[PDB]
């Protein structure tokens, strides 16, 4: 929630030095080395600020270096600026940041120049600003970065960024090609799992991306047989969470979506812009067509590979999750796992029973995936502030979502959720505390 | 949710000085003028509290900053009061916004004062303190906030500050028989299309007998309620579920159907709906003697007509009766629940950018609400336009909108959208911005 996320999502870690869209010689995280085509005082420049002319590829620990005096030295120059520092003061801790972001990337004086948009701001014509700024010069030439700063004058919110979701990917990502990260199918399948503890590409990691899928078994076992050997994107990663969640329905717009020409078939030149997913959706030499039948089916598959794995991680390899294991995952799937009054109750309240089976489970992880369409139904119930009993909510997940919940799922359930020992749920102890997670 | 979000709801926001009920001048988010036993005192008082000479008007920044001021007194005078501050130290989080809820109306000695119900509510005594407070002259005075605040105490949860319904039925309801409250057809729909306008009638048991008389002679489809009128009534119950009724997804309606099928014979009978005194919709449903079942195909139409009803209704009310809409007409219906500072700019937007261009007809109306129901769709598609790195213009919009409905929406209504939420003036829909917008104009009973 700060200018230095912020800026990692905007400026691009370079470990080579590169030429920028201006041309100058730069490094690291936007940092500008020298204005001059002159290479040999890029790595001059350079040395007295690092303790080293270069070392070919700067790593990464200098290049925050680096990035922290840039980011103070931003700060400094509107600080000591005259146009610039009364808006900076009138501006909240947000909106300071989009400004921060500005000087950064163009400089305290190029930033100066834009006089009205500056009035604008100060007097907090959010909206005046937002329009004047968006006809500039900078907007044109990086205008996806200067539509997010754009937005963050406008609303004064991070909304334009999504600094969690970027942190995740790097914090499980283990591979890199010049400046781009890739995760594997292993690193995948850990950062929707786990909270955290878990190099450069090679000819080798290539080679294994093909044969891996080779080798691979083709259901719902595809990520754990994959492993190490792929490659998933940046862009596919948050292409596999926003749709992993979905109800079919979901697969088809997204695969309407890709469909540009109307075919009802994916050419990779439809899909994002080899990896894991391009291999497998378009063969190796990317000319494979991807039906919608096939798209469903991976996408259930993913789903199901992702719902045994963490039925194992919970199960602690056992066959059966004992209650007390399942009320754990649904803690952590409510992200309630930090509020006491839930261990207490996992603790506690919970009979020792049947133990929950694989099926059953995905049954409940099933049910989760249509929510919308249980809320929906449920509303007669929420409208009217009448908390549901056991019996009537398993039958409304059957009439609504198809599922079959066991009573000992929905025992569990209902012990861990009631606060108020009516043993009904409320809409706040449970559709409340989904998705206002 | 917190103590700020509950009194934000249980306290109306005044930019003008409001004399209330208890007779006090009050000004921003319930802040009480004291020294004010007259209007002209009230601006003197505001004044200094504010430091601006405000002739009786303060904005929503200095709402805020006397707000926080006045949560803020309330904690202290809770932290530094031997009653109240071991009640609190006691309570859980949800429980304490109640605490501070009640010192922030009352005062502190006022709250300390109910001695036996802090002690139940110190010894988690939670129903036995509830009814002891419910007795009250306080509870009396402001029984639906009050009622509020109990329920809190009771539950732990915050229930009772979401889904809120009943008042908005109430302040419609033009009938009352024996307690209970109920809506005509014609009190339906206004409250369905108005922001607001009640005097109340009671009924004795030969005025529901007439009133319930000549369901026979309304229309059968979309003119039922219009045919109606004053000549019906709805509960309670029965509000809430026509609410359902209007926001429902086609894809959705077996479903709603088979909630009601508790005994799954694929009929509804009046005792299944009696799960949810004879009512306009009992009679249309089960007959004049509940000896009728309702089928799915029936009620199916039911639900078709209703949803068209409101569609044909709020169609005229913004076309003045004219049979097309004009641009702005659309545009005054989309933006018609906004609030005022970013209304400010969809109206700027409106007057400088459109074009009168081709008006709108019903049918490409309709067509529009239809697409109300897909917003998830819809969102999907956005996400996916944004992980290209695609600028969502004209073409993507519309794009998006036969993906999400399977058919393509009007120009002169998608050209009017856009052209309203393209805030920057870049050829970019701010679409969240929309569907924020949209989201709320289509929530019924807010
Ligand atoms: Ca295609
Ligand atoms: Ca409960
Ligand atoms: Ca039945």
């Amino acid at each position: 929630m700060n200018i230095f996320e912020m800026l990692r999502i905007d400026e691009r870690l370079r470990l080579k030095i590169y030429k920028d869209t201006e041309g100058y010689y730069t490094i690291g995280i936007g940092h500008l080395l020298t204005k001059s085509p002159s290479l040999n005082a890029a790595k001059s420049e350079l040395d007295k600020a690092i303790g080293r002319n270069t070392n070919g590829v700067i790593t990464k620990d200098e290049a925050e270096k680096l990035f922290n005096q840039d980011v103070d030295a931003a700060v400094r120059g509107i600080l000591r600026n005259a146009k610039l520092k009364p808006v900076y003061d009138s501006l909240d801790a947000v909106r300071r940041a989009a400004l921060i972001n500005m000087v950064f990337q163009m400089g305290e004086t190029g930033v100066a120049g834009f006089t009205n948009s500056l009035r604008m701001l100060q007097q907090k014509r959010w909206d005046e600003a937002a329009v004047n700024l968006a006809k500039s010069i900078w907007y044109n030439q990086t205008p996806n970065r200067a539509k997010r700063v754009i937005t963050t004058f406008r609303t004064g919110t991070w909304d334009a960024y999504h600094m969690l979701r970027k942190q995740r990917f790097m914090q499980f990502s283990s591979l890199e090609h010049e400046g781009e990260y890739y995760m594997t199918p292993r690193d995948f399948l850990f950062s929707v799992m786990f909270e955290q503890m878990e190099k450069k590409l090679t000819k080798k990691d290539i080679e294994d991306t093909l044969s891996g899928i080779q080798t691979a078994g083709c259901g719902s076992t595809f990520f754990r047989d994959l492993g190490d050997k792929g490659l998933i994107s940046y862009t596919e990663y948050l292409f596999l969470l926003t749709i992993l969640t979905k109800p079919h329905s979901g697969f088809h717009v997204a695969f309407k979506m890709l469909d540009t020409d109307g075919n009802e078939m994916i050419e990779k030149r439809e899909f994002f812009k080899n990896t894991t997913l391009q291999m497998r959706f378009f063969g190796k030499r990317g000319q494979r067509k991807l039906h919608y039948k096939e798209f469903r089916r991976f996408m259930e598959n993913l789903q199901t590979e992702i719902q045994e794995m963490e039925f194992l991680q919970f199960s602690k390899g056992l066959s059966f999750m004992r209650k007390e294991d399942f009320a754990e995952w649904l803690l952590f799937f409510t992200n309630t796992e930090n509020k006491d009054i839930y261990w207490k109750n996992v603790r506690e309240k919970l009979s020792a029973g049947e133990s929950i089976s694989l099926d059953e489970f995905k049954s409940f992880c099933h049910f989760t995936t249509h929510l919308e369409d249980f809320a929906i139904a449920m509303q007669m119930f929420s409208l009217a502030h009448r908390p549901v009993r056991l019996a009537e909510f398993k039958r409304a997940v059957k009439v609504a979502t198809g599922q079959e919940l066991s009573n000992n799922i929905l025992d569990t359930v209902f012990k861990i959720f009631d606060l108020d020992g009516d043993e009904c749920l409320s809409h706040e102890e449970f559709l409340g505390v989904l998705k206002n997670r």
